[PDB]
């Protein structure tokens, strides 16, 4: 066939492209017409992300918590949970300052039970139709299991154990070159995409949105050199070397919107960048799913753009209790385009906004407008951080 | 045990013998009572039914769909599409002008949302508690994805991609055992089912819905002989030749009524007549599933009926509206008894005939009593189409 | 880590130390604060074992008739099945006899369809969001079809079937080991539960329903005596030396809650006394699902409290409905904590009792506390039955 270039290239082509006939199609009617065509094709492309993302989590788990004896499972984990905790927090409440300076918006006028959940009821109920948490849990639980099997003094069983844990690694493999053909179709959707996004935007008056725009952008790069290079710089790191490896990934994340179909990417990256093989296996994909602090600090953003439009006031404890809400609200979220405004919807509902009051849901409503294009900002944020969680990590053995 | 005998003979004894007693019942007053004792014997095969369908759905074409390598399956399944969709419009078209010449039962007076659907939006929960189509696209991508596993150069992935493989396959082979064991249910189920429309059925009155009934099995048998015929002589097959090696399935078809039970004796029948193994795999059991043509040509008769029960007329618009949604519906479909009344109104809603106003209701339930009859009829085209479409294809090369 | 005393002992002394805390919080206002910090270390303990519960009926049944050949599974089946049903039956009768004559709680004033459920409609479905006994039927159905294929003449799918039964295996393995897991964790959970239930007890009051509970431990007393003993001289076996093997076991299930997590410490009892592996292999996981007739004696004494506390008055055939209903709803019911009580209403509502009327509901709530209490009973006799049953059978050989 005639597609032959290099992945990037050809989404960056088809988002250039995308974006332009978005633009000259709105001036005139036709930016009525490009609803019906072009997002069809677009939505198919969202989906085929979806299918992809729940076999990828189950099956890349069982077998990367397999790998490793239980004792190094114990040092590796904590020290990287703790880092993705702490940095999910740094990252909200450094959103909640730029809110505070830029204020935008101003416009016109269980907390046990959650924690309690991630143990599934049932594991097969939760995998097929519930969530992705109780699957992680379940997840790790059966793979120290098979090693402790693996170690038994039986033949037979041990057999048992090999055949098992074979089997969901094929699963696994199989999935990952799923990806690759779906990045084939990706430049397509992406043209779909961006076109649809150009064609609705009215510059101007998005304009005073972009204020929300700025603050949100200004963020995630404040967030990016601050956080980043204090810490590889502490722990000794060359930041713009590490960053040079990272670029590919990052790119690869900035213009498709998935959190997930980066992840082989971002697993050939490690292995050029040379790092223990097992340590980024298991961090890795971990990462991918709870390593959305870009989306926190959205989220964060965006709760005070909403405060700001009803016109409340927040004490401390009600910034407090965002914080906290947006960490797990981040973790519970799903590596998929559009996601976070849902899970965004859960933190206001916290705070105590109902999201079926008119007047806000219309300032939820252009929010949502601008989700698509802070999505990109958002992804890109998001494999920086596992990127550079796994090699500190990596830096302290 | 006693029972012995070869299976085809023992169903149409069963058939014979309740097809007598449900007369001589419905004579007297025990006409009442078959129901509560009969029926509860008859549910019980319906439901072995639709169990086994839904896994030799996806198992048999995870395998088929391994074993071929991508090429040669692009020209296979390209063929083989083509041909089930021209046959299922032509289909239709024919019962559509059987229709408008008997002209019965004149009593007394998202389109492209469907298409999109077909991906799975989720695997596990599509399969477990969802479509059939998801199941079959999700089972041909891993199929291929497996096949490029196995050609890979490392050796651990590929010991996992084999085993993975071979799980699956023994699932499938396990089904088909299943099915024969229904089988030996299946004479006395058959006995219960046909004893019971008998005893309902009021043969003078049943005599108007008579005229529906000859339209319908004039279309089906016209069905067979002009397309299957002409195709035949075109491509150059002996047809009585053929119909010789069809005439078991075509039996075993038509006294029991499933297009899926069938399909362990379509296999062998078509290693019998001497087939290349693969493609009959690959094309078979996707057939079972997609060529319900004779299920198409009913839907439109009985569209038709009842549109002259209510007495509408259609545009060439709306019998347009009437053909492609009957191929989409027909597509939609599940291989068990009675299913087709259930897909009827998917297609009656298409066409704007509400199934909750009382009058077509009625209308409705008079021929939803009769659809247990032309359910046989239905099933034995069905298995005829498929064997007649893989013969073809093998024929050219 | 510290915790290295033997498993019972330490759940022995979480349960003492429990009910201490109880009840001197009890007299003083913290028995308020109990609920909110204690019952939460509770629940967690409750949800794992409902997860575990679902992997271990399923696998566990595939592999058992698996390894069994068609014919002794024919034997082995009918004898025990037959036991089960018959001592069920017995031990609500007894317990009726019971409640009359104790005549507690006076206080102040589709039978065919269920039978038919039991098939599943849908195998993955019924699996993952459905029932426990269609998975049963399945189960067996599947491990029946996979000896006839080792049976089988060509070899490809002979790996095939292999294969297959070594993952499956490979499951139930896996989900002993975290049963064990959870038992570390039970000593804290069960010291938590009966705090909670020693704080909310109001002891004098609970002098009343006390009659109750003395009807209940008195009939579950008087059938493991009379029933068990006389079954074991009629066919040779010494009581007291079953018993001193069974102690392990019945102390274990007493302290614990579950009829599940009991399950490999009562394989580890089968294996000490000796008796065949096969045999009880298949029967007791069989049995530790079906064999809950304590449970069944309290639905049918709490079902003559709730009719007593109502003032109605039993025909003979109202009592044969009870038996009858008791049994069916005791095979529905899962292996968990406080299971018993849900089950209870369907028989009630069988019967013909409303559960949502209030007088009849707050007698039920008055009965949900102490069935706390009661469970713990259940659960020792379920076990006891279990162990008697296979031993009988491997007695006749
Ligand atoms: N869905 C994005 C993040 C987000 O916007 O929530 C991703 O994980 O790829
Ligand atoms: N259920 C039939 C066809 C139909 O009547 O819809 C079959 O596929 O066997
Ligand atoms: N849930 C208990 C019995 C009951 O109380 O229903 C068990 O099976 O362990």
């Amino acid at each position: 066939k005639y597609i032959e270039y290099p992945v990037l290239q050809k989404i960056l082509i088809g988002l250039i492209l995308g974006a332009i006939v978005g633009l000259i199609l709105g001036h005139y009617g036709y930016a009525d017409a490009v609803k019906t065509y072009v997002k069809p094709f677009g939505d198919l492309f969202v989906r085929l992300l979806k299918m992809l993302v729940m076999p990828i989590v189950f099956a890349s788990l069982v077998v990367g918590a397999a790998s490793i004896s239980p004792a190094r499972l114990g040092r590796v984990g904590v020290k990287i949970v703790v880092y993705y905790l702490l940095t999910s927090a740094f990252a909200v409440t450094l959103g909640i300052i730029m809110a505070r300076l830029f204020n935008p918006g101003a416009g016109i006028h269980p907390l046990v039970k959650i924690l309690l959940d991630i143990v599934p009821t049932n594991p097969f109920g939760a995998l097929a139709n519930g969530q992705v948490c109780p699957t992680i849990f379940f997840a790790i639980i059966l793979g120290i299991a098979i090693t402790y099997l693996m170690n038994s003094e039986n033949e037979k069983v041990r057999k048992s154990a090999e055949t098992l844990l074979d089997a969901i690694n094929g699963l696994a493999e199989a999935m990952y070159k799923i990806v690759n053909g779906v990045m084939q179709y990706a430049p397509i959707g992406v043209f779909a995409l961006i076109a649809y996004v150009m064609a609705e935007q009215g510059v101007k008056v998005v304009g005073e949105l972009a204020k929300v725009t700025a603050a949100v952008y200004v963020g995630l790069t404040l967030q990016i050199l601050l956080v980043y290079f204090v810490l590889l710089k502490i722990y000794g790191i060359d930041p713009i070397s590490f960053i040079k490896k990272a670029k590919d990934a990052m790119l690869t994340a900035f213009v498709t919107r998935s959190s997930s179909g980066t992840l082989p990417v971002t697993m050939r990256v490690a292995k050029e960048m040379g790092i223990s093989e097992g340590i980024y296996s298991f961090t890795l994909p971990l990462g991918a799913t709870i390593n959305m602090d870009g989306t926190a600090l959205y989220q964060g953003v965006s709760t005070f753009f909403i405060a700001n439009a009803l016109g409340s006031h927040l004490t401390v404890g009600q910034q407090l209790t965002i914080v906290l809400t947006a960490v797990l609200a981040s973790i519970c979220t799903a590596g998929v385009p559009g996601a976070g405004a849902i899970m965004l919807a859960m933190v206001l509902e916290s705070v105590g906004l109902p999201l079926t009051d008119p007047n806000v849901a219309a300032a939820y409503a252009m929010i949502l407008g601008i989700d698509a294009i802070l999505d990109m900002g958002r992804t890109m944020v998001n494999v920086t951080g596992d990127l550079t969680g796994t090699a500190i990590v990596a830096k302290t053995e």
